[PDB]
């Protein structure tokens, strides 16, 4: 299980949002440590990344933009894996310190996206996903999003895709339905993170306006990436179109 082993050894730890549970929820304090927290995952997400097999192999201008594009849906993927796990799907654990409820997916106005994410925490277990089953889904996560016009190396990037593919064929192997279920699954976490990028942006535009903190690193992301990810210029590669 060579392949496998490296999912397993680089897979990130526990990453906590710094949120205060004390005080009384507030839509500025909970997206004020939601945006935190993305910050954290995003490093989590680059230095995992960069520790993948064949991916430092990428230009390093094709590794900052894949990482970028990628991110939400990434962050979703794990997010509703660890709900599923920690706490049977029944609320989101963002983080230790950050689980919501339905009264803080209602505060944080993300009710709608938050009520999707769940429903994908529930399809881990009403297709019993396996442990390695998901982490060749997530690696394969960070392939799914790209330009339109292609990649500075697009080729060598084919050729990883089409290797990750034929991994998570492998962790399986009517295997054929297991997989359709699998790649049906990892194409449904792209409308929830097109959502989630709806909402990030919107929120951008307008905070200063509303209290909220944006980290640095986050605002480039929101207004350099996301738009173009809102904008069709990026678009997911799709297992059934769609
Ligand atoms: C940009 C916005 C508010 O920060 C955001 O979506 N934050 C955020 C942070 C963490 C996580 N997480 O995966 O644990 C997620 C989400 F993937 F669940 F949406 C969003």
């Amino acid at each position: 299980p060579i392949f496998l082993n490296v999912l397993e050894a680089i897979e990130p730890g526990v990453v906590c949002a710094g949120h205060d549970n004390n005080q009384p929820d507030s839509f500025a304090a909970l997206l004020s440590s939601l945006n935190e927290l993305g910050e954290r995952q995003l490093v989590h997400v680059v230095k995992w990344a960069k520790a993948l097999p064949g991916f430092r192999n990428l230009h390093v201008d094709d590794q900052m933009a894949v990482i970028q594009y990628s991110w939400m849906g990434l962050m979703v993927f794990a997010m509703g894996w660890r709900s599923f796990t920690n706490v049977n799907s029944a609320m989101l654990y963002f983080a230790p310190d950050l689980v919501f409820n339905e009264y803080r997916m209602h505060k944080s106005r993300m009710y709608s996206q938050c009520v999707r994410m769940r429903h994908l925490s529930q399809e881990f277990g009403w297709l019993q996903i396996t442990p390695q089953e998901f982490l060749c889904m997530k690696a394969l996560l960070l392939f799914s999003i790209i330009p339109v016009d292609g990649l500075k190396n697009q080729k060598f990037f084919d050729e990883l895709r089409m290797n990750y593919i034929k991994e998570l064929d492998r962790i399986i192997a009517s295997c054929s339905r297991r997989f359709y279920q699998l790649t049906k699954l990892l194409d449904s976490v792209q409308p929830i993170a097109r959502e989630l990028h709806q909402f990030a942006f919107d929120l951008l535009i307008k905070s200063h306006m509303v209290s909220v903190d944006f980290p640095e690193m986050m605002a480039e992301i929101i207004s350099v990436q996301v738009p173009k990810i809102l904008s069709g210029k990026v678009k997911p590669i799709y297992f059934h179109t769609q």
